[PDB]
This record gives structure tokens, sequence and C-alpha cells, in this order.
């Protein structure tokens, strides 16, 4: 026919609401970052953070590592025809500093100010030395000053008719069950783009998705698929996948729970170690993930992808509390004083109050929902009372930000080194702020761990970063802050019916996933060519 439509699935929803504000990650559509608002630079995390220069053509840190200058590409246009300039970068950083609810990554902890040098150069000043700061700066969306500076309230603006810098800005069709986002008519990198539109169908959960993917309806996806070789891969020789190793998954407990009895259990080190010993991590991997994961027996969560970074003395000291041992969990509850005093057959708190733990995972994430149900059975076998909850993602996330939940099962982002995990999962600076994600929302606050995390990139010296890692690894392991379970996979399925050029095990160019927060998806769509 006359245009290519590439069918993708970045996020499950029951109905689409029209919201393309790139600062509102808890309520927007997940083709806004990258595809509407292109970054300054994309770093290829699977390949050493090798840079790909996009809206900026270069950057340079100062000698003292307290500032950085970015060079803006000349001849780039916004989708309405206006020039992209340093003014747009200065405006967007000043907006996130002034309305801190729009900071989704912690940038206001690192950047104190932003100066225009001229129309094509911007200078950033820092609170503290950070050789990794260009990677942090590239997370922040840059929007057009000429539109956003006239909006009454950017933190409530739904941006229904977006003006963007990236490959797909035109809202061709919008309905609550399907939308189609087509090529920016002034795209600066039009010569490299061979896809006309993204086609985004509404899919609520993994059972609805399995029906569509088995029937060949999808092109680019990253959902959990049960029994994948016998269901999806067996339906057609056009159906393919590639699952490179991803990050940690853990049970996270709330140290500020407002119920006195639950707070007494969750904040007790012995209780978190007994919870951890009750679990059988390899059975969770075999049943809930059909084998698609690796045990994580690091109290610190570090994981076997980063075994070369481990202090093995620390790993070996706490490994027994992160291995299956049901008898040991019963003995530890008894020594610590979690005794059944009300005769209901479950342990009560040291003060003698009865409690039950409510363990949440998101609606429709069936691999995580099954993991929690297996853990609730394992926990009952040592006398710990728990039950599963499966809230909608927006309610799951809000309950973490507000400190209203008991325990949550979650994964984390995965980087080129351990900092992406440790900093997002533990820095107390990421516990306050209405735009922050859920990952640090346990409310365990330790200023000495924060000092070590903040020191990791004060130089670029990797031998010193390995010693700083050993300190971080020891503090988290000795306090058993969360209960790590396994290291997961970057789930990804591609179809060769309508497009070619896909990344895969023989073409392993970068993280291949379609989710928001994987900025390499802009690089991967620039490699795709229609066959129909
Ligand atoms: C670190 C992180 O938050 N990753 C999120 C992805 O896990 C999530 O994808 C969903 O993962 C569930 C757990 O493995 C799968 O059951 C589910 O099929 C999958 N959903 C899709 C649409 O791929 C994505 C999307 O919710 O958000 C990432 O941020
Ligand atoms: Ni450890």
């Amino acid at each position: 026919a006359e245009r290519s439509e590439l069918t993708i699935h970045p996020k499950e929803f029951t109905t689409f609401v029209r919201n393309f504000n790139p600062f509102l990650g808890a309520t927007n559509l997940h083709t806004t970052t990258d595809f509407i608002y292109e970054p300054l630079v994309v770093f290829n995390e699977m390949h050493g953070n090798t840079p790909v220069f996009r809206l900026a053509e270069n950057f340079q840190m100062s000698d003292d590592l307290m500032s950085v200058t970015f060079d803006i590409r000349k001849g780039v246009k916004w989708s309405d025809g206006e020039a992209f300039t340093a003014d747009d970068v200065v405006y967007s950083f000043n907006l996130v500093k002034e309305k801190p609810e729009l900071d989704q990554s912690g940038i206001n902890s690192w950047v104190t100010g932003v100066e225009k040098v001229n129309d094509y150069q911007v200078k950033f000043r820092l609170s503290e030395a950070n050789s990794n700061v260009p990677y942090e700066i590239a997370k922040v969306p840059v929007v057009p000053k000429h539109v956003w500076s006239k909006v009454k309230d950017p933190s409530t603006f739904t941006n229904e008719n977006p003006v963007g810098s990236g490959p797909f800005t035109v809202i061709d069709t919008f309905t609550p069950q399907l939308y189609i986002q087509c090529e920016n008519p002034n795209y600066w990198d039009a010569a490299n783009l061979d896809v006309d539109c993204l086609r985004v169908p509404q899919i609520a959960n993994n059972d609805q998705f399995l029906g569509k993917v088995v029937n060949g309806e999808m092109d680019w996806t990253s959902s959990f698929v049960p029994d994948i070789d016998r269901t999806y891969a067996a339906a057609s020789p056009k159906h393919h996948y590639w699952y490179p190793p991803a990050g940690t998954q853990a049970f996270v407990v709330n140290f500020k729970n407002p119920d006195a009895a639950k707070n007494e259990a969750l904040t007790n080190v012995d209780f978190r170690r007994a919870f951890s010993m009750a679990l059988d991590r390899q059975t969770i991997i075999d049943i809930a993930f059909y084998g698609g994961g690796t045990v994580n027996d690091f109290a610190s969560g570090l994981g076997y992808a980063f075994e070369a970074w481990s202090d093995e003395k620390t790993h070996d000291k706490f490994k027994a509390y992160n291995s299956y041992n049901a008898e040991g969990a019963k003995k530890l509850l008894a020594k610590a004083g979690f005794k059944d005093v009300n005769k209901d057959g479950f342990v009560d708190t040291p003060s003698g109050k009865s409690f039950e733990l409510l363990i949440q995972s998101p609606n429709g994430w069936t691999d995580f929902n099954n993991t929690v149900q297996l853990a609730v059975e394992q926990l009952a076998e040592v006398g710990i009372k728990a039950r599963a909850r499966t809230p909608d993602f927006s309610v799951y996330n809000q309950a973490m930000l507000e400190g209203t939940y008991d325990v949550a099962y979650t994964n984390y982002f995965h980087g080129a080194d351990p900092y992406t995990y440790w900093n997002s999962a533990y820095n107390s600076a990421l516990q306050s702020g209405d735009g922050m994600p859920r990952f640090a929302m346990h409310f365990y606050k330790n200023e000495k761990l924060d000092g070590l995390l903040n020191s990791f990139y004060k130089t670029a010296d990797k031998q010193e970063q390995l010693e700083i890692a050993h300190g971080i690894q020891q503090i988290i392991a000795q306090d058993q802050v969360t209960i790590p379970v396994l290291s997961g996979a970057y789930m990804y399925q591609y179809n060769t019916t309508r497009f070619t050029g896909w990344w895969n095990e023989e073409n392993p160019k970068g993280r291949p996933n379609i989710w928001a927060g994987i900025p390499e998806r802009l690089l991967h769509v620039l490699d795709l060519k229609p066959v129909k």
C-alpha cells in the first residue's frame, strides 16, 4: 500500500488517556520520551556507555569535574519549523528546578545552574564533582521554550498536540483503544528513518497480550510470555526473541509503615533475614519464569552479572541468610522473639501483637504475581502470615511514594556498572519528590551509605570505584535492607513478517527493548526497514 506502521507495546493500560507531557511519567503515554522529545546524547549501556550524539554534537567536563559544556547541533528544527537552540535546554532545566515535582531522576541533586554561552552552547554547574554527569543530564526531557513558557501550569498540561524534536511527532489517530504516531515533517535525521509511523494498540495484561503475540499481530514487544518455545515461537518461523541478562528483582519492605505492629516486624533485621531464608529462589525461577532468571544470593543485591565487582568475604558472610533454609528461618524467628502468643499458629511481634503482611505486585504482570503467591505459601510454612495484592500499576507506585504499603515485589533498571542498581535502590535523596519513581521508597535512610554512593563518580578511576563498591556492598548486606531474589532478563520479541534490521544474538547492538527508560529504542527504530 502507502505507509509502514510498526506495531509496538511499551506499557499496559485499560484505556488510553491523551497525555504527551514528558515530565509526567506516572500518568503519560510511554512513546513521549525519545520518539517525541529526543535526548541530547544516547549512551549505549550494553557496550560500555559508548556515546551516540543526537541533539548535541559534543560535551566537555571541566578539569575540576564541577561543570560541563554541551555543544548544540546547528540546523535542527522543532516539528512546527522553529529552530532548536540552547534556549530550549536552559528553559527545560530551569523548569525542572522551579517545579521539582517534574524531576523524575534526581537531577536537582546534581545541577545547581544552567547558563547559555551562545545559541549553540550551554554550561552546567554542579553541586559536587561527578564524572558521570553527562549521562544524568541526558535523562532530562528538553521541550520547546516557545510553547511551554506560555502554558499556565506545565505540571498539569497534558500536551495533547505536541511540538517535538524526535522522529514521531504527529498524532495521526487517537482513540482510547489505539493510537498512531507518525513522522515529524521537519525531522533532523529524516535521512536515516525508514518507518513512517508507530501503531500502539491498548493491551491490559499478559493474558490479552499472549493472544495477540501468538497470532502474529505484533512487531516489537518486551512482555513476559509463558512457555515461550511451545506457545509463541512454535506458532510461526517468523516469530523470534532475544533475552540478554537484566537487573535485580527483590522484595522491598516499608521502614515507615504507619501500623505499629507491622512496623515492629518490617524494621527488624532478624525478621527480614528469616523472610529471606523461607524463600526458594530456584523454584520461583523454574515455576514463575519458566527458568528465565538466575538466583541472586547477594544480601547487597549485587547479582552475578557483576560478580567481578564483589568483595567475596562480604558475599560469603551473608549468603546463608539468602539461601533456602526453612528450619533455619524457624530457629531465627524463635531466637529473635517472634513467638505465637495468641494461639493462631503464626508468629506475633516481639511485643506480642498479631500481624499479617500485605505483599503487592502490579496488575497484569503475571510472572511477578505468581512469584508473590509462591512466596506467601513459603512464608506460611515458617509461620509468617502474608497475603498477595495485585493493584493497578498507578496505585502500586503511589502506595510506595506515600509509604502506605507493607512489602512490594519489584525489579530495577540495570546499567553498565553496579551504580545504576545501588544508587536508584538506596540513595535517600530519591525518597522525596512527587515525580520520583518507586525504587528507593523503603525509607531506610543511611547518611553514610549516601556519602559512599555520592563519592562513586567523584573521579573516573575504576580501581577506586571498585573499593567504594566494597564499602557500599558491606553496609547494605549487614543491614539486609531488602530481600533480593533473582537477576532477570531483558524480555524481547520481534516478528520478521513486516520489517527487517532487528537487533538479536547475532546482531547484539544494544538493549533491544521497547519500554520507556531504554533510550537505545531510538537507535533500534533507526535500523528497521519495511519488507511490506
Ligand atoms: C525496571 C522496570 O520498572 N521495568 C518495567 C518493565 O518490567 C515493565 O514491563 C513489564 O514487566 C512485567 C514483569 O516482568 C511483565 O509481566 C510485563 O509483561 C511487562 N509489560 C510490558 C508492557 O512489556 C514495563 C512496562 O510496564 O515498565 C518498565 O519500566
Ligand atoms: Ni553481598
